């Protein structure tokens, strides 16, 4: 699937069994999403955003499955508003970027 | 040009003759950048990240030229890190997302 940018990347995803919906994200280094339990050994991680200093749980290997594309890799959980797919998954997808 | 996101989406630019470099953001809403002096008029505006609220000074159909585009529509200037193109821009030089 090839999107454009008319109007904010959000497409469906799949970490462990759960629909969900993210912001394809060309300008983050890290995923982070929506506070689920993951089955899973974590490694505490610390993220920021106005205010800052929240603290994260990473996850490591973690399959994410993103419009359609099986693919593994770490994702990050804690009180984010949203899910944002960085750098490291569509770097996975193939996703590339277009003009 | 078409770009992979093996690593940091970084592309250089044109605002009034004075190259610059910048990050093709499809997570972001709005254009900000570099404090350089723009020829125009402007509308105080307000960001935030980490610490939060930081004022910036919104431009209006200013023609930012890149990666060999040109393209006019708003950019928004103040202390920041990183020029960052938002969608806006994105969006006006036909970009479109490719997995």
């Amino acid at each position: 699937p090839q999107i454009t940018l008319w109007q904010r990347p959000l497409v469906t995803i799949k970490i462990g069994g759960q629909l969900k919906e993210a912001l394809l994200d060309t300008g983050a280094d890290d995923t982070v999403l929506e506070e689920m339990s993951l089955p899973g050994r974590w490694k505490p991680k610390m993220i920021g955003g106005i205010g800052g200093f929240i603290k994260v749980r990473q996850y490591d290997q973690i399959l994410i499955e993103i419009c359609g594309h099986k693919a593994i890799g770490t994702v990050l959980v804690g009180p984010t508003p949203v899910n944002i797919i960085g750098r490291n998954l569509l770097t996975q997808i193939g996703c590339t970027l277009n003009f």
